[PDB]
C-alpha cells in the first residue's frame, strides 16, 4: 500500500528498479508462481479499470545481502516490475514486444517435464533480447508424492534439467555479455512447488547453516550443490563420491537439503505424531493456534510455507541476480535503438539519463474500460514524460527527415498501471515503465515517443511484405460464386498486401503476407468482401505429364472402325528446347523453314523432322510436338487436321491422371488408312491419333513433373543455419548466399513441399527470416508414377481418387491394338 510520492520516490532510483517478467508454460505453474509474489510483494494504491498488464512488486534486503549485489545500488529498498506476457510461441512477434520492456526473467521450468519447447522458443527469444535468466524448477511436489524419487535421482533430475537450461543459453547468448548460464551454486537457480508455496535457493540454506558449520555462506554455498560430500566419520569436505575404504558418500546437496525436506514429507504424510514436533523444533518450525491441530497435507503445505515461503527464494534471486535498468540498458542501448551508436539519443538511453531527450517505446496498447479507448503502455528509457508534454509520437515507418508517421501532441495523462487500475502521476523518469493516455489514435501496437527532432525510431519490428501464405478459397454454395468472385475484387482494393489469382488448377488463391494477416483477409472475405459462406483448403499443385525416353517399341492402334491404324513412337523433348518453346524463341507461327534451321543448328535436331512439325500442344502452343515422319501415305494430308486435332486432346489430357503433357515429342512412323474417306472421318481418326499417343506416352518411360519454387530469403547470419535446417526436411537445394547488411539465401523449394513453410522457417530462425517465394520450374520426379507406393504414385493415387478415378493407372497395353 503506497501513495503516488511514494511511488514516484521508489521509481527515482532505478538502480533498484526490476524491470523483469516470468517465461513459464501455464502448465507449469505459471500463473500460482506469479500470485506467490504478488501476495507476498505486491504493491496497491495508498473509475476504470484496465486488462491486467504489469504490476508493481516491492521488496527490501538486509544490509548485507545488498552488498553482494555485484551492481550499483542504492537503498536496500526495490521496485520490481513485473511485466505480463502471453507465452503463445513458435517465435510471436507480441511475445518479443513484452520482453523488449524488460531485462531480466524468472524462467520456470518443470522437474519432471524439464525444459519445454515453448518455454525454449520463448528463452530464445528473450536471449535474443539480452534479458538476463534466473531459473526456478517447479513442481518438486510431484516427484516426492507421484514418482516418489529418491534423493539423488531428484538431484540428479536437477542436474539435467540445469544443463538442459545452459544449453540454449550458452547458444544463444551474447559472447560480450560474458557468462549468463545458470549456477545453482550461484544462487540463480531455485527449487520448489508453486501450488504448495515453498521454494529455496541454494543461498537460503548456505545463510541457514553457514554459522552452523562455522564457515562463511560464500563456502557453504559451493559445498551445498554438485559433488561436495561431508563424510561425518571424518568430518571433512571432499570432492570425491567415496571415503578412503571405497564405500559410498552422500552428496550435501542431498544430505543438508533434501534429506530435511524429505523427512518432513514423509512424517507428515504418514501421520507420525510423535516424530513431527522433533522434526518442527529442529527446523525451528514453530505452529501456533489452530495450524497445531492440523495432519496431513494441510498440515505439509503449512509447515513448508513457514519451512522456505516461495516468493522469498524468488524475490531473492530477482533483487540480487537480475539487472536494473541502469545495468541493462548500458548493454542494450545499441540493439533498442536503429539510430547511431553516438547519437546523443543512444548515448542517452546508454546511460538511462533521465535529463535527455525523451525516448519512450510503446510496448502495445491496453483495453480500457473507457468506452472503446486503449492506454498506451510501454518504457521510458531516457529523459522523464511528464502530463501535458509535447511530444513527437514515431510509428513503425517514421524517419527523421520524412515526416511519414509523425505526430506531434500533448500527453494527456502519465499512469502507473497498477494491474487493473491505472494511477495518474505527474511524470516518470528513465528506467521505469508506464502507461499513457491520449495515445489511442495517433499510434497503434508498437511505437516511439520522442521530444529530439534528431530521435530516430527504436528497434522496429521487422515483417514480412511478400504474399507467400496461400490457401484456396471455394464456395460451400456454387450459386454464391458471383459474390465471392466480387469480394476477391472488393478485398484487394481494400488491401495493398493481399493478393488474389487464378491457379493452374482452376482454384482462387488468397495469398497474404504471414498467417495472421492471411487470416484476417479471409475473415473478412468470407464475412464482409464476399459475405457468403467459404471452404478453405491447401492448394491443388498442378504436375506434368512427359517421357523420360523413347517408347520400348512401336505404338500400334486402331480406329473404332477398325480399318485404320496408326504406327508411332514417343520421346523426350529436351529441357533446353521446351524451355525455349515455352519462353518465345521457338513459336508456332514462326516460319517453318527458319524455325527447323534453329532447332537443327542450335538444338541438334534433324532438320527434316523439324521441318516436318505438324504442331504444338496443348493449346496449339504447348512444349509438346508432332512430327511426322511417314514416307508412302496416300491421304495423309486429308487425315492431317484430325491428327492435330487428337494430340491437342492428348497434351491436354496426359493418361496418368490427366495433367498436361509437356516435353513430349511424338514421332508418326506411318499410317494406314481405308480408301474411302467414308470410312477415315475425323470420328474415326481423332480418337486413333490420341489412343495411340497415349500408348506411344506409357510405353516412353512416363513420370511426372513438379513445379518448383525459387525461394529467397533475407536474414541475420546466425539464423542462416536454420534456413538449411529446413529446405533439408523438404526436398530444399541451396542455390546461393550473398550479402553490410543482412543475409539472402537463394534456393529451390518443391511446391508441394511449401504448404506452411513459412511457419517451419521462423520456427527454425527464431522469426528471423523472411521468406519470399515465385514460381521458377518443372521438376521431373524420378520414382513411377504408376507404382501407388512411390513419391509420384502417392501423389497420382491421391489425385485420381480425388477426381474419383479408378485408383489403377491404364497401361500402354490397354491402348494397344496388336495386329
Ligand atoms: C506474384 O505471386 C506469384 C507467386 O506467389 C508464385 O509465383 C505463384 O505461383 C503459382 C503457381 C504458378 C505455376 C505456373 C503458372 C505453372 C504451374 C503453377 C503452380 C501449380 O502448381 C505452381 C505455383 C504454385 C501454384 C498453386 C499451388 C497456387 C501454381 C498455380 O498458379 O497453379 O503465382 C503468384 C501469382
Amino acid at each position: 500500500a503506497f501513495t503516488v510520492d511514494q511511488m514516484r520516490s521508489l521509481m527515482d532510483k532505478v538502480t533498484n528498479v526490476r524491470n523483469m517478467s516470468v517465461i513459464a508454460h501455464v502448465d507449469h505453474g505459471k500463473s500460482t508462481l506469479t500470485d506467490s509474489l504478488v501476495q507476498r510483494a505486491g504493491i496497491i494504491s495508498a473509475g476504470i479499470t484496465i486488462k491486467s498488464t504489469a504490476i508493481s512488486l516491492y521488496s527490501e534486503m538486509s544490509d548485507e545481502d545488498v552488498k553482494e549485489i555485484k551492481q550499483k545500488t542504492d537503498g536496500n529498498s526495490f521496485l520490481i516490475n513485473l511485466i505480463d506476457s502471453p507465452g503463445h510461441v513458435d517465435f510471436s512477434s507480441e511475445v518479443t514486444a513484452a520482453l523488449r520492456v524488460t531485462d531480466g526473467a524468472l524462467v520456470v521450468v518443470d522437474t519432471i517435464e524439464g525444459v519445454c519447447v515453448q518455454t525454449e522458443t520463448v528463452l530464445r527469444q528473450a536471449l535474443g533480447e539480452r534479458i538476463k535468466p534466473v531459473v526456478v524448477i517447479n513442481k518438486v511436489d510431484r516427484a516426492l508424492l507421484e514418482l516418489q524419487v529418491s534423493k539423488e535421482d531428484l538431484y540428479q533430475t536437477f542436474a539435467r534439467t540445469v544443463e538442459s537450461v545452459n544449453v540454449i543459453v550458452s547458444t544463444y547468448a551474447d559472447e560480450v555479455l560474458g557468462d549468463v548460464q545458470v549456477y545453482p551454486a550461484r544462487g540463480t537457480v531455485a527449487f520448489g512447488s508453486g501450488l504448495h508455496g515453498w521454494a529455496f535457493t541454494i543461498r537460503q540454506f548456505a545463510t541457514r547453516y553457514a554459522k552452523k558449520f562455522g564457515v562463511d555462506k560464500a563456502k557453504m554455498m559451493d559445498r551445498l550443490w554438485g559433488d561436495s560430500f561431508f563424510n561425518p566419520k571424518t568430518k571433512k569436505w571432499t570432492n570425491k563420491d567415496t571415503d578412503a575404504e571405497g564405500k559410498p558418500l552422500e552428496r550435501a546437496f542431498n544430505m543438508f537439503i533434501l534429506d530435511p525436506i524429505f523427512r518432513l514429507f514423509t512424517a507428515i504424510m504418514n501421520f507420525k505424531k510423535d516424530e513431527i514436533p522433533v522434526l518442527l523444533e529442529k527446523l525451528e518450525i514453530v505452529l501456533k493456534g489452530d495450524e497445531k491441530d492440523l495432519e496431513g497435507k494441510a498440515l505439509l503445505k503449512v509447515v513448508m510455507r513457514k519451512f522456505l515461503p516461495a516468493a522469498d527464494a524468488l524475490l531473492e534471486m530477482i533483487v540480487l541476480h537480475l539487472p536494473s535498468p541502469v545495468t541493462a540498458q548500458a548493454y542494450r542501448a545499441e540493439q533498442l535503438y536503429e539510430g547511431p551508436a553516438d547519437d546523443a539519443n543512444c548515448i542517452a538511453i546508454k546511460n538511462c539519463d533521465p535529463k535527455a531527450d525523451l525516448m519512450l517505446y510503446v510496448s502495445k496498447m491496453v483495453p480500457t474500460s473507457d468506452k472503446g479507448r486503449f492506454y498506451a503502455f510501454g518504457r521510458v528509457f531516457a529523459g522523464t514524460v511528464k502530463s501535458g508534454q509535447k511530444v513527437r509520437i514515431q510509428g513503425p515507418n517514421y524517419v527523421p527527415g520524412k515526416k511519414d508517421d509523425l505526430f506531434i501532441k500533448a500527453i494527456q495523462r502519465v499512469v502507473l498501471m497498477m494491474g487493473r487500475f491505472v494511477e495518474p502521476i505527474d511524470d516518470c523518469p528513465a528506467g521505469n515503465i508506464i502507461g499513457l493516455v491520449g495515445i489511442d489514435q495517433f499510434l497503434l501496437k508498437t511505437g516511439t515517443l520522442t521530444t529530439s527532432e534528431t530521435a530516430h525510431n527504436m528497434k522496429v519490428m521487422k515483417f514480412s511484405v511478400s504474399p507467400v501464405v496461400q490457401v484456396a478459397v471455394e464456395v460451400k454454395n456454387a450459386n454464391d460464386l458471383p459474390k465471392l468472385v466480387e469480394g476477391l475484387k472488393r478485398l484487394s482494393k481494400s488491401d495493398p498486401c493481399v493478393l488474389t489469382y487464378m491457379s493452374e488448377s482452376g482454384e482462387h488463391i488468397v495469398a497474404g503476407t504471414g498467417e495472421l494477416h492471411l487470416e484476417i483477409c479471409l475473415q473478412d472475405l468470407e464475412h464482409d468482401h464476399a459475405g457468403v459462406p467459404l471452404k478453405i483448403s491447401p492448394p491443388v499443385v498442378a504436375y506434368r505429364e512427359t517421357v523420360e525416353s523413347e517408347s520400348s517399341q512401336t505404338a500400334l492402334s486402331k480406329s473404332p472402325n477398325k480399318h485404320n491404324r496408326i504406327y508411332l513412337k514417343a520421346e523426350p523433348i529436351d529441357e533446353e528446347v521446351s524451355l525455349a518453346i515455352e519462353n518465345g524463341i521457338i513459336n508456332p507461327r514462326d516460319d517453318f523453314k527458319a524455325r527447323a534451321r534453329i532447332m537443327a543448328d542450335d538444338y541438334g535436331w534433324d532438320v527434316t523432322d523439324a521441318r516436318k512439325i505438324w504442331c504444338f500442344g496443348p493449346d496449339g502452343n504447348g512444349p509438346n510436338l508432332v512430327i511426322d515422319q511417314t514416307k508412302a501415305v496416300q491421304y495423309l494430308h486429308e487425315i492431317k487436321d484430325s491428327v492435330v486435332a487428337a494430340f491437342q486432346w492428348a497434351t491436354k489430357e496426359g493418361p496418368i491422371f490427366g495433367e498436361e503433357m509437356r516435353s513430349v515429342r511424338v514421332n508418326i512412323l506411318d499410317v494406314t488408312l481405308h480408301a474411302d474417306a467414308i470410312h477415315r472421318g475425323g470420328g474415326q481418326i481423332i480418337p486413333t491419333m490420341r489412343r495411340a499417343t497415349y500408348a506411344g506416352f506409357l510405353l516412353a518411360d512416363p513420370k511426372i513433373q513438379e513445379p518448383v519454387f525459387l525461394v529467397e530469403i533475407q536474414c541475420p547470419e546466425q539464423a542462416v543455419g536454420g534456413i538449411y535446417s529446413v529446405l533439408n526436411k523438404k526436398r530444399g537445394q541451396v542455390v546461393s548466399e550473398e550479402q553490410t547488411p543482412l543475409f539472402t539465401v537463394k534456393a529451390y523449394l518443391p511446391v508441394n513441399e511449401s504448404f506452411g513453410f513459412t511457419g517451419e522457417l521462423r520456427q527454425a530462425t527464431g522469426g528471423q527470416a523472411f521468406p519470399q517465394m515465385v514460381f521458377d520450374h518443372w521438376s521431373t520426379l524420378g520414382s513411377d508414377p504408376l507404382d501407388p507406393t512411390s513419391k509420384a504414385g502417392e501423389i497420382v493415387l491421391a489425385a485420381r481418387k480425388r477426381h474419383g478415378m479408378k485408383e489403377e493407372v491404364p497401361g500402354w497395353q490397354e491402348y494397344y491394338d496388336k495386329l
